[PDB]
């Protein structure tokens, strides 16, 4: 009914999206592996009244046009892929990636999803699994049922110390993904991701080797994010939000105005 | 019907533009690089019944004709090109220029875009895109997957650093465009402007020299906006509208009662 | 010169329902304002039937 | 009695159903499970006085024609079924669809319910059966008496733990529906929808699998609704209804002042 | 008289009873074997003024 | 530009386009003297103070111009016959049509 009422509709539903997104990282301030996200603002189409540059008489254009906005939107969610600390554990199924690169597993559909947690465990059958939902890790990693000790090195090779047997006794090798542009993941829950066509191809290769990260055992990677500038993030959107707030009630006012003269 | 009638019409007209304006402002408190808008208001033409200076009498002109006015308007929307505050990030794809001057990418059309934005990302390909639509940046920068860490210098130089190589390999230079006139550039939305006649011929260089701003990484640049100003705004042009809504009233109850009387 | 498709995007409509009403005001006087003509006409019609 | 007057009341009908829809909206804000509506307004027919384009005169052709249009109407009411957020509950019997589906259930009639809500329990045979008027869900899932723990897979496997017995035995198979176009189903209350001409074939299959989603045990579908829309769209179909009021006021002082004059 | 004063009036109804059932819980916080009690939300009929399909 | 093909003088200014993308009048459909081609291109019409009609086309600067309006003053504008349509003929005692860019003279 009042351009006003929309453009501010606009500004109310960005600042939501955004402490949506503030309050989502709050809430997954413990959790292994997880990646903090930011709320990308941008400005709508400009309404075309007067065309700035418009030959307004010969030899004269209009220097600023009378172009109205239509408000603003969170055109993007961006993932901010930065490596997280290190919490040191007596586990010695948990593992990090000491740089650029994704644990794969399988999902129960059949394609391959890539985690950053580490959180792994055994099942019935001694197959290193996730922690998780039990999804198998690519390539299969069987821990067999004479082993004391699993030990798991820099460049990822599984093995283990067999009673009765000098040397370890090697049972499998970890590879890792990376990806060109990570933030096109597709997050798909359980800490796990999926590629998109903006992620780009899989890549995957032995971890140390070819700028891919270093496994390192019983060590896990805590969550980016920083409570700190999560909170204020929230205080700022939510000035904004009351902002926008006192336009509708001042628009209202107005359209209450005209009944009750007009 | 009646002059009263129309004169505040164009009163209203005006301030309802003026408040639309305002609730731009506000919507895109948070929007990066986004500059602050302000309607210009201007008185339309006089109706000419008695001429100031017309020679009443010799040796007499009239000191002050009835010249009745017909409103006012608001006649362009000023985009105030002031520089924004700095936001202080940890990640290194996004830039802000120090200064004067425009990101420049390129537009699925097939021209070129000028932006504020520093918000930037990468496409699968690895080519420095916007964080938004994913706009390709121009000159292309494109980052190889050799690479571990990425540095933009002040000159705009973009160098990334080898695995195995103590050399910084330089693989772009970014350039920015400025403005005589940045008010001038139309506003299509998406944090983007496009060239105008009244926006004069793009200058193109390296970013520090020959008046350019600079680069600067890992660093945003917030809205100018000044929600006390807005809202101040908003207070004031509320009352100026209901101020013409009286006028419309009153003009109203008058020829209401002329019709039950006359 | 065609446009470009929004996704999860509508269009409001384009009335200023303060125009709207404000041209209700004006249209509601000049509508009286004609019956007045026909009223005078019809008074008048009326006096010359009893006078002429 | 006159066009204005039959306008009018058109737009008066139109936003009660609209604010009929938002109270609905409202009204099951804390309904698991619940998709909000939108009311979709569009024009009635226009009275064709001047033709838009026939020939006045040779070589002219009417720009633009005397059409009057009838009205509006409120002409659809669509479901948004957007995801809503999961609740976390420490319920094991409560699951819910994250993705397309719907549940099943068994109408008293015969036929088959569909459901976003996951509250689910059990009845005196141990059937699990809806929380509500305690309808058993499709296909049976009779839950053993010596049952002590109750675990539903990803792709809707139940299992239960008998007592002593490892292996944890299988007791059934969860099958959620999906349909083309879910906003075509028909909301008979109760949390439950039908299927109708224009909502599709029932595509039944395992909950994972083919474009399904994915049973998640110990979790809740929040409703859809957006707080923040529902009251702002109340503020404007408030306005708006009086909006339409005073033309019809304005119409019946019209006609009572000719009334008296002619 | 209107539609949404009926169906609003549900949506005040259901939540006294919701807030009535939790605060029932927190009166019996100390009573020794007590299960807690949730509300269960649902829709009413729907009125069919035109077929969706 | 009558049907008639005479000239006739308005201060209507309620104007569209026609099929053709002519300048013509909202109600009847008449064009305005001189023809203005608005080409279909086109994203904004900006309409300059003497009469200079420019249009906006994306992927150029330099807004370009499509043509350049002209208005008719009379001596004794009360002397033209009111034929309806807000459309006014020029009369014996009307004077001469005097055109120029609208501003000047």
């Amino acid at each position: 009914m009042h351009p006003a009422l929309w453009v501010s509709k606009t500004g109310l539903d960005a600042q939501q999206t955004n402490i949506a997104t503030i309050s989502n990282n709050l809430a997954n301030a413990s959790t292994v592996g997880y990646k903090k996200s930011r709320a990308v603002f941008e400005d709508l189409f400009y309404q075309n009244i007067n065309q700035p540059g418009g030959q307004s008489s010969q030899n004269t254009e209009l220097p600023s046009g009378l172009m109205l906005g239509a408000g603003s939107k969170v055109v993007a969610t961006q993932k901010v892929h930065t490596h997280g600390n290190a919490q040191t554990t007596t586990n010695a199924l948990d593992m990090m990636v000491e740089g650029d690169g994704f644990f794969q597993v399988t999902l129960p559909d059949g394609n391959i999803g890539y985690t950053r947690n580490g959180q792994f465990t055994l099942n019935g059958e001694g197959t290193l699994v996730t922690s998780g939902s039990g999804y198998p890790v690519e390539p299969e990693i069987v821990i067999p049922e004479d082993a004391i000790s699993i030990t798991v090195g820099t460049d990822g090779e599984v093995s283990v110390r067999v009673r009765g047997q000098q040397d370890n006794q090697v049972v499998g090798q970890l590879t890792i993904t990376d990806f060109v542009n990570p933030g096109g993941l597709e997050p798909i829950g359980q800490n796990l991701y999926l590629p998109t066509g903006a992620s780009g191809d899989p890549q995957e290769g032995v971890p140390g080797l070819d700028g891919l990260g270093e496994i390192r055992q019983s060590m896990l990677e805590a969550s980016n994010v920083n409570v700190t500038e999560e909170l204020v993030n929230m205080i700022e959107a939510q000035r904004v939000y009351e902002m926008n707030s006192k336009v509708i009630s001042s628009v209202d006012k107005m359209m209450s105005f005209v009944n009750q003269q007009l």
